[PDB]
């Protein structure tokens, strides 16, 4: 149920994701940083949210490619993850529902809102082998809230989100695909 949207989140999280763009700074609920840095690697992590769960799961949400104005194939590649352990801070030993991948949408996108999603996850489930980041055409359109829908991860248990865009040159990494 889309509810703070298109303001900060179709989703009303009970905490938050801690992602760490330039090391010295992180992302706070869609903020916009700046100048340009929006280049660097960000890290995610729920640290002192977690406790006990059987697993978890990191959904993103930014839906927009080419352009939210023109989904010409909506959407590209994204850094999906589920059954993260409950207790190891951030989404990686958990199945990579596919793989990072700093490439992120053309150009012709402009500032988009990537919104990273957390939900404990109590059920193991396969979601299909790890899909690598270089992954070729062919598996890159596909709304991310449908996995919050068929394991019903609808209310969040932690979600942070920020708006950033960039030289065509980051988008070029997508080029270096091929599956």
């Amino acid at each position: 149920m889309d509810d703070i949207v298109p303001d900060v989140l179709d989703a009303v999280p009970a905490g938050t994701i801690k992602v760490i763009y330039g090391d010295d700074l992180e992302v706070k609920q869609g903020n916009e940083l700046t100048p340009t840095q929006v280049k660097d690697q960000p890290i995610v992590s729920w640290s002192g949210l977690e406790g006990k769960s059987n697993l978890l799961t990191l959904l993103m949400v930014d839906p927009d490619a080419p352009t939210r104005q023109d989904p010409k194939y909506r959407e590209i590649l994204h850094w999906s993850v589920v059954n993260i352990p409950g207790s190891n801070e951030n989404p990686s030993g958990g199945h990579s529902l596919a793989d990072y991948v700093g490439s992120g949408p053309p150009k012709d996108t402009g500032l988009h809102r990537y919104i990273f999603l957390l939900y404990r996850q109590e059920n193991k489930i396969e979601e299909t082998p790890t899909i690598s980041n270089t992954t070729r055409t062919g598996r890159l359109n596909f709304n991310a809230r449908d996995f919050a829908a068929k394991h019903g991860l609808g209310e969040p248990i932690a979600a942070n989100y920020y708006q950033a865009q960039y030289d065509d040159y980051v988008p070029i990494r997508n080029k270096t695909i091929v599956g």
